[PDB]
């Protein structure tokens, strides 16, 4: 059971619309809608959406599969060794988050500090006294952006599985010599640095250049999560205030994946006329350039919808009916749909460049989609005797070093039960750089979108105030 | 009764080295070390010190009010009106850590995600409504550090009431024509961007070329609080570990205020030779260039202590007994002591020099010290009736608009008893940007460093675990 | 006559080498060396070439023409109107080394000090009075990179006349209105920066990723002019040092192009076994990335000659027989060959990339190929009656309007023997920037490298010593 | 004889206007105008002035000694040894615009192309042979500006000998040992770039903190040369055009020292009622921080001409009389004026602040004063006999090795004449960097801005039209 079955096996399921069984409904974490700080949805007068792993939920672990496959493709067709044809997609290594370190070529798992929490290199986890060698605080300096890379999307999943492959493919062939930076191959010297750069690059091109597009929209049913509860969510939005979509993608892929997701036989309910995609938003902006969007952006130009192509130009009209957007600035969502940034909350699944920068460069409000959740959240109800004996141990032990080696053992089989690279939030009781980042940036979160569904329109989202230790 | 006469009432105290009498004095909240992280004092190598407002706190308002009248007679020295003659600083307006608006020419209390607590254009407290005209959205971008200066230190507190009085005196002079971004004197536009240049250019002046150094050191008694106990506390660190001084200041300056500091007739305790302060380190650093020093830093240069200048060359050779340094980086410290980031605790009072960047960019442990505090624990807790029915009315007005004017209200009377800017580190129920740093980038924290002197050496310090909203 | 078809036929001549023959071929302007500074052939240890251009001249009108037809074509694919399919190139428009200014839409022809000599909006040349509303001083800032675009190659060629084409269309086409810095169709606003950057793009794009070179190497003989004596030179500069290219080109459109440029059935000379081309050089570097590998480069690969893909990883081995490198750093030159800057001399055509750069970078001795001289020649010797006349106007006006006029008349009518934008050298007695930097940068040029094949390996280049006015 | 001597002895002699003498005098070179590009007088409707080293032009070595002396004391002052103060200023060493290697710490004698002409380590000068350990190929990249310092101005003669006074100092010293990059005495380093960076941070602290100014104000006679023909070319220019300054000196110094220029018992001509310095300008700006002058500049402010201080504000107001403003650009003079620029003629000494600047960034027209070539010109005509010879020998030698040493021989006697580093515009047959510079961007040049005087208002100046080697 991916998380993807968790969610399309609720996506399933129609909506019942009465009262009381939306409260029912809406006390299970699954449906829940959870709270980092309040706010009055009664204020919020627009409701901004992203495309990809928001709207269109891609399926897993079969479109990682694909993705790591094309990627790997690429990659030999360009030169690298044929025995990466004989790599095949893993969905219990890669958890989302995590950090490559380019110069040694391991791959982190970290606290919001940058402290280590997890090192594997290759397929080898790294126990915390040998990492000391290569990171003698048990610490990375995060933000030095020329050395780490943050693998925060779905759409990184592959390759933090394919850069492990590669790690250990070169370590353990005897072709290759293992150095402290990379490897060497006779008079070749392959830095860990260089063999992220072709991945990056492969990754790119694959979906800008190469076949995932295509492939994903010849078999959507396949690869897209579909939910008859789509456009009636949307529908009611729009009965209160206004919709954007403001998407990374281009209005091609857009169009195809948009009418896939609105491909019912009715509109919003069963009964209804079926309605276009597009007469669900106010505006739709599409080659956003997120996170360059919420800061200067890119012209705005105007996108012909009959051809797919742009009208040569920069756009200085008005939001009309029917008018498609490329490109722009958030300054074009505020100013076009007479908005502050207070009256938008914005629906997105990138912690950087969705969440973090509109809140932090526009003070947008803002809902984290985290498909994961759909499966964690089994996890960490089934599995919680293994946390709380932890908190246990946590507890007896700051009460004044066999019980150490229980924390070490319990945290382990306990971050097992997520995967080889355990939760998104936690390795024991430390919290991950992810977790931390979508406490303090994502006013709202949940499994899904959907679940604002269950909510009225004029609900109070409700967050206990924090105080500093001293004011307690 | 200033945070300083508190501090000083306290430091006339000697210390009662009793186990019970310890544990008995840190009960008190002014006694107290507080606790943002845990932190197992036993693996602490490394105590770190800055001097200027940690090692020597600075008597309020007499060095406030100093630093205040030298700035206004440098400005008027450079053509200021003489009408500045008539100033006198004013302890009761400025709080610490608010943000000037350089476009604007307003003095902004904002949170961690720059929502406006309070704005304040002079002495003119602006309404919300009114904000909206120059704030649309009620919010800054914080870090457009072009526009926007954030006052973080006790000696930026001059400026932040010599800004208000400035905006003040122009506004209300009928030689000049107040617009939006500053003054018309005719065919002269002074714009608030460059009268607070003048204003931070006239402060750097009279801390480095003008007389506030030579003022202070002419009356240590007046200027600098002076404890018996500090000699006590860093012998008894360099019992357990070593000791360090990283000063921003130079090494003339130092030697003048730490051996003022050193100077009673015994050395740690009653009955103890004098030594002279310099023992009492193992490692001395001066010209430190924080927040440099946390990055690339500057070229290690090795002080004459004899002349107070620098030798000339840069120094290659190691630690020795009796040398300081000036410059260098963060990894001198740690490369000549011996140590890793977390095996040292950095004492600071600078929020972003010392312990923002000590934390983020090398991993140190953290103590801050919030002079303040001292007095606000004692406002905190004698109207504490006022915090508690703001709570109420929260909690009641959450429960499904006389309320929401109570709300107003409350807030406002509970802010007063602080200052006009209200507490360091909330408005009302709203917490402060200062607020949010102090609790995610200091370890420990407390009125005075000081307060280490009550807990034993193996000390457990001990803050709860933080669950997600989905944990819980 | 095209300077292509004058090259081609000096192409079809076999070589003459006897000593008599040679002397007496290299007086005639066509096949001679001229000299900016003096040079000594005997001190030359390396002789380096690049391709595009130099070794390999594509012939004109046709290949212009060709490149011209497929950026159009490229514009229109994305949206450009369908008028553009009725543009045809004209050769008898661009000359080389106009500077287009994307702010007012003009194509300049400057001096060295960037003052005014011709400007041309569209077609329309703009009078002297009326360019001074856009050009007050007669002079642009030509430094001013971000405003001022160079067109330095004879690849810059179709897009010169393109951008004329271009502002001329939308001028006259009655859909738009003509504003100062671009064009507004409705609600759609095109600067004149937006249409250079789109010609740009296209001009790129038929380039890498286009139909342009198997267009060119689909018909050969059509596109490249082919010379018997370029295998006969390249073995002579073999005899006596060392032989290298450094082409921007990929190594498989590289091999395509020299393969055709060496296929004779014999190799230098008629009579002897055919060699591959590769048996030519010491060193073959593709994928050069000028101007940027005279400075730091790109990481120095190493060419599966096989597939023509990069092997993977950096190459750190000696220098070998049939290896073939890409990307690198002028210092692999130098460091592989065992050469100094000064022992070197590089054969290029690009005035910056070629010339200036490695002059001005690391001090490489120069020579500049300049095709259109074959041809300029013609018009300087066969009109030389309107320069002498122009002389002796200059000489008579300086003697202390009506030979203003007179001026400025044979100004035009001597600069239109070359085209509507004058020798690439001056318009009337003005010298160009291109002038300026051919002497400033270039030790030796011709219309053709194979002139050297004219002159002893020993042979003095020699130039006159320049005197500073008061030191004659 | 010093070049200011032969200056002095030419400002001594009252104008003799007679139409008849004047066209005698400007025949002898010290009196005449150079022309490098022709040039009517006639369209010059402003002259701009800087002041220092060119309306003021200090005595020699008079100036340069005190400068040294200062210079010296502040270096000890701060640390460096006592020998220092034995040094004393040699003005037959230093010859201007050599460039400081801070690598290597050699001073360079270069030309335009950065090829090496004289190099000398302290001062050992050293052979041709010797310098390839170092320069491998006898040149180096001079425009990067992190390794290499380029002494243009006659301020930079006194740490031009500084510089080699201390790297053979420190050579020949044994308490220190000679390393390539510095000197090592015990565990410091001191390197020739952080040796340089100290001397240049003395200079600067001399001119601008320092006692400079005061001893050159107190005995002007001693260090300034004095010329009753300097208010009577102004008030000539005054009559026919408008009058300029601008300076990078501030108001206060300037006053005293334009003063003391005007400080004769007449105004322009003798009997003539005397004027105050200002009169003779339509616009006066100090402070002017060129060369950022000509291009963003600084904000402008007016000068409150009794207390010499800034009026506060930026001024926003038209050219008024007796106004003096202080920062600004380049285009406030145009704007104030009315003037383009062409219709400028700037008088600087400066070559690239002045010259250069002024000439690429805003087409203005130049006139470079060269104070040492009152001096250099009787050199040139006395030894005129060993340039000969040079001449012929290089010609002999052409027409196809003891030539080389009888070269080496007669360009060694030649240079010594002017110095031990030789003339500014050369060593032997290379011309120097400065002299292209002078070439490239001086349109006129003189040994004082004086020699206008001899020239009648609309004069020609006529330079001989440039041709290319394929035009001859
Ligand atoms: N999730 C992320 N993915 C990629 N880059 C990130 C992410 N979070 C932060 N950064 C980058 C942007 C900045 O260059 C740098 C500063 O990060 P840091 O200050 O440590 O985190 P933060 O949570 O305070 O966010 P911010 O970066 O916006 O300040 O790190
Ligand atoms: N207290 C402060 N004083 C001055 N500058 C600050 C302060 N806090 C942050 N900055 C600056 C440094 C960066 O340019 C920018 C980024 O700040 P921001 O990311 O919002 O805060 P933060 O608490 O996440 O710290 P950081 O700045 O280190 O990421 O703001
Ligand atoms: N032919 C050219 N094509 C493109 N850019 C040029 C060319 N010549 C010079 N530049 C650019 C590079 C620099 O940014 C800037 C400086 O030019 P400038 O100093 O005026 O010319 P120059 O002949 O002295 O060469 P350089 O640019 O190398 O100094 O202009
Ligand atoms: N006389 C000088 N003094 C200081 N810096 C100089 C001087 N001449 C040139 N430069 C600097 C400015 C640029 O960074 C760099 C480019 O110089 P270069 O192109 O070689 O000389 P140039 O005579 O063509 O002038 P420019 O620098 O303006 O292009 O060198
Ligand atoms: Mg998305
Ligand atoms: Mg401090
Ligand atoms: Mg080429
Ligand atoms: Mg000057």
């Amino acid at each position: 059971t991916s998380w993807s079955d968790r969610l399309q096996n609720a996506a399933d399921m129609p909506a019942n619309m009465d009262k009381h069984a939306l409260k029912k409904y809406r006390r299970e974490a699954y449906h829940r809608v959870f709270v980092n700080r309040s706010l009055a949805m009664e204020k919020i007068k627009c409701f901004g959406f992203n495309m990809d792993y928001t709207l269109a939920v891609y399926k897993s672990p079969e479109y990682e599969s694909l993705g790591f496959e094309l990627t790997v493709e690429r990659l030999v067709s360009i030169g690298y060794p044929q025995e990466l044809l004989s790599f095949a997609y893993d969905s219990t290594f890669p958890t989302r988050g995590l950090v490559f370190d380019t110069l040694y070529g391991n791959l982190l798992k970290v606290d919001a500090y940058g402290n280590l929490l997890v090192c594997a290199h290759g397929f080898n986890f790294i126990r915390g006294p040998e990492t000391r060698e290569q990171y003698p605080n048990k610490f990375i300096q995060r933000d030095d952006t020329e050395r780490f890379y943050i693998l925060n999307t779905l759409f990184n999943l592959p390759e933090t599985y394919l850069l492990a492959c590669l790690v250990d493919f070169f370590t353990n062939c005897p072709r290759y010599t293992s150095c402290e930076t990379g490897f060497k191959d006779g008079d070749l010297f392959m830095s860990y640095r260089s063999m992220f750069q072709d991945v990056r690059d492969a990754v790119d091109w694959v979906h800008y250049k190469g076949s995932l597009k295509e492939k994903t929209v010849e078999n959507l049913e396949k690869y897209v999560v579909k939910d008859g509860k789509l456009p009636l969510l949307l529908s009611r939005m729009k009965e209160v205030g206004k919709v954007f979509l403001a998407t990374n993608s281009d209005y091609k892929y857009t169009d195809k994946i948009m009418t896939y997701l609105f491909d019912f036989p009715h509109g919003p309910k069963p009964g209804s006329s079926h309605r276009p995609w597009q007469s669900y938003f106010d505006l739709i902006l599409v080659d956003a350039r997120k996170p360059l969007f919420f800061g200067e952006g890119t012209v705005l130009r105007q996108v012909d919808t009959k051809t797919g192509k742009l009208k040569i130009g920069t756009y200085t009209g008005p939001l009309q009916h029917g008018i498609v957007y490329s490109g722009g600035s958030s300054d074009t969502i505020c100013d076009l749909l007479g908005a502050k940034g207070k009256d938008i909350l914005y629906i997105g699944d990138h912690i950087f460049g969705d969440i973090l920068k509109s809140k932090k460069r526009q003070g947008w409000q803002t809902f984290l989609v985290i498909p994961e959740l759909a499966q964690e959240l089994h996890v960490w109800t089934d599995k919680s005797s293994l946390f709380e004996e932890l908190q246990s141990l946590d507890i007896f032990l700051a009460e004044l070093s066999s019980i150490q080696r229980r924390i070490k053992k319990v945290t382990h089989d306990m971050d097992m039960c997520y995967g080889m690279m355990g939760s998104l939030f936690r390795s024991g009781s430390r919290q991950t750089l992810f977790a931390s980042q979508v406490m303090r940036y994502a006013d709202l979160y949940a499994a899904s979108f959907i679940n604002l569904l269950y909510y009225p329109f004029s609900y109070l989202f409700r967050a206990a105030h924090v105080l500093m230790p001293h004011e307690s």
